[PDB]
């Protein structure tokens, strides 16, 4: 399969990237170095992950070593919720650029549609534990993102965790200058996202699947929870193809025309997870994997469920 997908800004994006949420700061530099050595050309980052400085050390060292050229890398980061204000967006992007030791990002996403009160705390709370919103709306934040393209800080802009009505709100924005290039959403066999994916693809927006292995290291995992990597039905498809369960879980979104960003800090898994370009799942395999949907969503925050822009009350 071709390694890159064409975005609606005219640039090509590698369909396989390395995730970095939860990658410890003392391990992520070597994880990213190994990833680049074994062929990864796309790294998914965020300020809220608190490890961009260490990701940046790896990127810079591989550029200095001339393992890769900057134009061959596709570096993604995200604007955190406490920076949705007009006057804060550029500085938030600049801090990410400084930490990653880059002069531009290939793609910068609104991380969540929910804006929060600015300040030091990433989740400002009231005394009952509700997140404290900011009055900013998704359209003014979008205008601020467009300015970053026009200032040369980012080559593409997009969104993450937007439901179809929130995507539509931007597409219908008066005076829209740049369409979102990407919507990055949770997607795996237990949360297959058909409706939102078809909506986005019909509008020319590329979808990136996050948590493709079900995020088994998420901090709120419970022992009894569903496990994609241990599902015997997925293991059987993997065995039939002489691949690992993770390799099937990564190839699955690729064949839906999605980008996919599995996370690992384990060098042998980083290399394993990249070995997915030389086998195909049949149409029957694909439909069988889709049949496992249970609307099982792993990534959301209870503190945000009354925010006016909370994305997951809508069906899709
Ligand atoms: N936009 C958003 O709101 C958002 C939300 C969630 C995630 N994301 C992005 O998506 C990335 C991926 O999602 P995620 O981190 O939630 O989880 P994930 O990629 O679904 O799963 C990561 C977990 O799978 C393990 N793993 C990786 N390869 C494996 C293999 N071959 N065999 C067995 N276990 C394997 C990792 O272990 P080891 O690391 O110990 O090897 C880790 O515990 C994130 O890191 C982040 O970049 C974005
Ligand atoms: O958001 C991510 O990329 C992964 O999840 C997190 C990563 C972090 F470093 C810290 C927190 C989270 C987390 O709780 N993420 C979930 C989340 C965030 C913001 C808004 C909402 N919401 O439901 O509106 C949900
Ligand atoms: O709520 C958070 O901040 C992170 O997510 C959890 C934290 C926990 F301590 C326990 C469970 C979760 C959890 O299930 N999170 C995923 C989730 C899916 C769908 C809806 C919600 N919600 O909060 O409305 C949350």
């Amino acid at each position: 399969m071709a390694s890159r997908i064409l975005l609606n800004n005219g640039a090509k994006m590698p369909i396989l990237g390395l995730g970095t949420w939860k990658s410890p700061p003392g391990q992520v530099t070597e994880a990213v170095k190994v990833a680049i050595d074994v062929g990864y050309r796309h790294i998914d980052c965020a300020h809220v992950y608190q490890n961009e400085n260490e990701v940046g050390v790896a990127i810079q060292e591989k550029l200095r070593e001339q393992v890769v050229k900057r134009e061959e890398l596709f570096i993604v980061s995200k604007l955190w919720c406490t920076y949705h204000e007009k006057g804060l967006v550029k500085g938030a992007c600049q801090k990410t650029l400084s930490d990653l030791k880059l002069d531009y990002l290939d793609l910068y996403l609104i991380h969540w549609p929910t804006g929060f009160k600015p300040g030091k705390e990433f989740f400002p709370l009231d005394e009952s534990g509700n997140v404290v919103p900011s009055d900013t709306n998704i359209l003014d934040t979008w205008a601020a993102m467009e300015e970053l393209v026009d200032e040369g800080l980012v080559k593409a802009i997009g969104i993450s965790n937007f439901n179809h009505l929130q995507v539509e709100m931007i597409l219908n924005k008066p005076g829209l200058k740049y369409k979102p290039a990407v919507n990055q959403i949770e997607c795996h066999p237990y949360l297959t996202q058909e409706k939102l994916i078809q909506y986005c693809q019909s509008k020319g927006i590329v979808v990136t699947a996050y948590s493709p292995l079900g995020s088994p290291d998420r901090p709120w995992a419970k022992p009894e929870d569903p496990s994609l990597l241990e599902d015997p039905r997925i293991k059987a498809i993997a065995a039939k193809h002489n691949k690992t369960t993770a390799q099937v879980l990564i190839r699955f979104p690729m064949q839906r025309n999605l980008v996919v960003i599995p996370k690992s800090v384990t060098p042998e898994r980083i290399a394993e997870n990249f070995k997915v370009f030389d086998f195909e799942l049949s149409s029957q395999d694909m439909t069988t994997l889709l049949s496992y949907n249970r609307n099982w969503r792993v990534c959301a925050a209870l503190s945000c469920t009354s925010h006016k822009d909370y994305p997951f009350h809508e069906e899709f």
